[PDB]
């Protein structure tokens, strides 16, 4: 009962460490960007991108497409906009199966195109000859280089470069040259004229390749700068826009740099060009008709048009930035080695980048002529900043990782990637992003497959001064009946198996499987703690009311083989009973929850000699209840611990140990201590795999806390665990009382005399074959030992004695009364009527008879007899108890200590009655006092006896 209300008392921490299975082409992607060891990797590459050059041009050389009428009058004609996007895909299939129609198309990402493919159209051969046997690296280069033949609507595409992005500005300049055929701007360069067949929608069909756009481009070059020189007649006439290229477009330190400073360098006088001023004035001169902003909208409406130009200020921040770059060139051992060029650099690409997204905020077919010729000129001089470079997942020893929006991205050798975590098939993966994807997540494609995996979205509102008087005057999950303590919740998305599997094709993810004994289609048993704080995460019971929080941040580790294992361990730290507040005062706390209940027991455990623990529980007036051993097993300090544990709430107890005040055995026993609060800190009983009633006392969702954040900062008193004092625990009668007091030595005769000459008798018992040995300790010291100190001590019964051998072990058992009578008869003293011996002895003058009468009675005292083997460890006492009987623990039923080892845990449980008494008889909050004085003890020992 008594512990019942101690549950929810305080927040605890712990690392959860997990090993983790590579999944997929995870661990081959690690593996092989261990490339280094230079190696021609880059140079095959290279290799094989030129072939992917060369047959696409090749297989749309003399190509002819079919609906290139068809889109071009839906286009040109005096809803249009869906019948165009439909024959744009019709025209992406053409595309691409004219490029899946060239020969050796099915050896494109097929191992045999390590042959005749590429032997034969040398240093390439070399580097060639290198990379057979070796083809499996060009796994992912193959996954990336597939999305050129595809029809579908993707960036990435031969068939969206030029159907979806060349295509209508081919159009568009048919729409343009409306103006240049009138107004007679016959080109200059154009000799012999007919430069109107440049502007025949069919002459798109020579430019499919490469270089049919070099010679679209450099003609259409020509006719702008007649066009721009038509500009001096003081309306203004369309300049031509330029076609893309056919998709064809960081070996060291030092090269990089050259190529940052330069591109920035020509960009930023690009930036203060005529360019810029010509579209932002004809942007204004357009009034907005015809221009269309972003799944789109006009702005036909309108105001936006000048606080659009403003976005100027992206100029300032490149310009400033660009000077910036003077800790590249002016300040500065390699580059990526330093805090500030590495911040600079990217500081200096992204306010590009803002610039270029800012752009493309403009786009429909009625668009304006002019404003969008303007537009992508300007826009020519940023499509070159796709830079893109690195500076990686898995170099390191280490990864951080961050589950949430938060990760940084600069200490630059530990910076965050995102994690994200996946449930499916009852099973749990970790999956970590490269950088270069960290989005793929923020809007994952709506799932559409039966085979999903459940991400978890991890939803935390931290610190909630996040954002109209002073302060004295809705997507988030907030729940409907300050917020920090509801501010966390764990939400699920399905997302398609497929979508993962192509981010590790593409080496762009490293997905793991999270795994543990308790983690197998094959396993077995009641689950480890550490297994069950981790599923109650996801356990939907607990994000409906939350015990277990997730910390955002977790560590990957990784050893790699040297046909030895790669090894892959997780830690993931969590918050346990998150969200409750501290309770103060927890002594007082249980203190006061004991003070309340009469059927309190106690366990005592105690370090043995033979037994490295002795565990005994008692009763409210002494009784033994259950007295258990180590040894007795029917990882060890677990085993008692678990044992210990148990205990307590089966027999409604307090904890009294050893308290280690003045004082190897020793050393275990603190080690268990640290065991035994670290597991009274956080108790959970239920470790069920079915897990079905976890808010019942000690489950997983409502566990116990019966004891105090360990610290070392420690009292006498850490919850339910007290310290008592170690004073005459194992060498004392518990049926009498009685303890060997005597401060003994043979020091000489005349100090030996009259220490015999205390004792009020010495004499012979016939009948029970034993001599008596009758005293008070008052007549030998002045200390206040117990409230009896008469005793009657007898040579009773056996004892093991260590004992001088010169063949240095030996021991024996010894009969100290028939040894007391070799003695006595050697020196002629009449012992056997009966009498009061004393005056006879201490009439003796050879100290020879002391030192074995000493040695006699210190072997009658010594109430632990023990056996170098372990073979024994019993406990008998010289003083008759209440049954009339010395006490023999080789004798014991159960109802009395069974060893010395007992017996010492026995006597600690009973110094905890002694406290309870105190915790009961003070006040409620009143500072408790555990200082048992050795006097009291000895007192309380032989009074509450047997």
């Amino acid at each position: 009962m008594y512990y019942e209300s101690l549950t929810k008392q305080y927040p605890v921490s712990k690392t959860i460490r997990n090993e983790l299975i590579p999944i997929g082409k995870t661990l081959d992607n690690i593996r092989q960007n261990n490339i280094l060891r230079k190696q021609n990797y880059e140079h095959v590459k290279g290799i094989l991108d030129e072939y992917h050059k060369q047959l696409i041009n090749e297989a749309l050389d003399n190509c002819t497409l079919p609906s290139l009428k068809i889109a071009a009058e839906i286009y040109l004609k005096n809803s249009d906009r869906e019948d165009f996007n439909k024959t744009q895909d019709l025209l992406r299939k053409e595309v691409v199966e004219k490029l899946k129609a060239h020969e050796n198309f099915t050896k494109i990402g097929k191992k045999d195109i390590l042959d005749l493919l590429e032997k034969l159209p040398e240093d390439d051969y070399n580097a060639l000859e290198s990379f057979r046997n070796f083809y499996t690296y060009f796994t992912s280069y193959n996954k990336v280089r597939e999305n050129l033949y595809s029809d579908k609507e993707k960036s990435s595409t031969v068939a969206y470069r030029l159907i979806n992005e060349n295509f209508p500005k081919f159009l568009d300049n048919v729409k343009s040259y409306r103006f240049v055929k009138t107004a007679g701007i016959l080109a200059d360069g154009l000799g012999e004229e007919e430069q109107d067949s440049l502007f025949i929608v069919e002459t798109f069909n020579k430019t499919l390749t490469q270089d049919g756009i070099d010679t679209y481009n450099s003609q259409v070059g020509k006719i702008n700068s007649s066009i721009n020189l038509y500009n001096q007649k003081n309306r203004k006439i369309p300049k031509m826009k330029m076609l893309y290229k056919q998709i064809l477009s960081f070996q060291s330190d030092e090269v990089l740099i050259d190529n940052v400073e330069s591109y920035g360098s020509v960009l930023i006088e690009s930036l203060k060009s005529s360019k810029v001023s010509a579209f932002f004035d004809a942007l204004r001169e357009s009034k907005g008709k015809n221009v269309y902003v972003k799944k789109s909208y006009s702005l036909e409406h309108l105001n936006l048009i000048e606080n659009y130009i403003h976005q100027i200020s992206d100029d300032i921040e490149n310009i400033i930035i660009n000077n910036e770059t003077f800790l590249r060139i002016v300040i500065n051992r390699k580059l990526a080695k330093n805090r500030k060029a590495v911040k600079a650099i990217k500081d200096f690409l992204d306010s590009i980048k803002v610039l270029e997204r800012e752009l493309k905020l403009i786009n429909e077919l009625e668009k304006d002529l002019i404003v969008y010729s303007a537009h992508e000129e300007l826009l020519v001089e940023l499509k070159q900043v796709d830079s893109l470079y690195n500076m990686k997942p898995f170099s390191t020893e280490k990864v951080k990782l961050n589950f949430n929006r938060s990760t940084l991205l600069n200490r630059n050798k530990e910076t965050d990637n995102l994690g994200v975590l996946l449930l499916k098939d009852g099973k749990y993966y970790l999956g970590i992003m490269n950088t270069s994807a960290n989005k793929a997540f923020v809007n994952p494609p709506v799932a559409k497959t039966e085979k999903v995996f459940k991400k978890v979205d991890y939803k935390l509102l931290p610190v909630p001064n996040q954002m109209n008087p002073s302060s004295e005057i809705w997507s988030k999950f907030g729940f409907k009946f300050e917020v920090e303590k509801q501010g966390y919740k764990l939400t699920y998305t399905d997302i398609d198996e497929t979508y993962i599997n192509d981010l590790i094709e593409r080496n762009e993810l490293y997905l793991f499987q999270i795994y543990n004994k308790d983690f197998s289609m094959y396993s077995k048993g009641k689950l480890n703690l550490h297994t069950l704080y981790f599923m109650m995460l996801f356990d939907q019971r607990n994000i409906d009311d939350v015990v277990y929080k997730l910390n955002g941040e977790a560590e990957v580790f990784y050893r790699p083989a040297s046909y030895s294992k790669d090894k892959f361990t997780l830690h993931i730290p969590i918050t346990m009973n998150f969200g409750v507040d501290e309770v103060k005062r927890f002594n007082d706390a249980v203190n006061s929850a004991i003070r309340i209940d009469e059927n309190v027991n106690v366990i005592g455990i105690d370090r043995g000699e033979r037994n490295l623990l002795y565990v005994v529980v008692i009763d409210s007036k002494g009784n033994i209840l259950e007295q258990i051993s180590l040894n007795s097993i029917i990882g060890y300090l677990s085993q008692v611990v678990n044992v210990v544990a148990k205990l307590v709430l089966k027999y409604n107890a307090i904890i009294c140990l050893e308290d280690l005040n003045f004082g190897v055995e020793k050393q275990v026993y603190q080690k268990f201590e640290k065991m035994l609060i670290d597991k009274l800190n956080y108790l959970v009983i239920d470790k069920s795999r079915e897990q079905t009633s976890p808010k019942e006392l000690g489950g997983a969702l409502n566990a116990l806390q019966l004891t105090s954040k360990f610290k070392s900062e420690l009292g006498k008193q850490s919850g339910v665990i007290y310290y008592v004092p170690a004073y005459l625990t194992s060498k004392i009668d518990p049926t009498t009382g009685f303890a060997n007091l005597f401060y003994m030595k043979c020091e000489n005769v005349e100090k030996s005399k009259r220490f015999f000459d205390g004792f009020d008798f010495i004499r012979f018992n016939a009948l029970e074959n034993v001599f008596e040995f009758g005293f008070d300790y008052r007549s030998f010291t002045q200390r206040a030992c117990g409230i009896n100190s008469k005793w009657t001590v007898c040579t009773n019964g056996e004892r093991i004695i260590k004992y001088r051998n010169p063949d240095k072990n030996d021991e024996k058992v010894v009969v100290v009364t028939d040894e007391m009578k070799n003695l006595f008869e050697q020196y002629k003293i009449p012992y056997e009527d009966g009498r009061n011996v004393k005056d006879m002895i201490i009439s003796n003058e050879e100290a020879e008879f002391y030192r074995r009468l000493y040695r006699l009675l210190q072997q009658t005292l010594q109430m632990r007899n023990s056996t170098s083997d372990g073979t024994r460890d019993y406990i008998i006492s010289p003083v008759k108890n209440k049954r009339e009987a010395y006490f023999n623990s080789e004798l014991s039923d159960g109802s009395v200590p069974k060893d010395a080892d007992a017996n010492g845990a026995y006597n600690i449980a009973r110094k905890g009655l002694w406290v309870l008494e105190q915790i009961r008889q003070k006040s409620e909050g009143e500072k408790i006092n555990l200082a048992m004085t050795n006097a009291e003890w000895l007192e309380y020992a032989q009074t509450h006896l047997l």
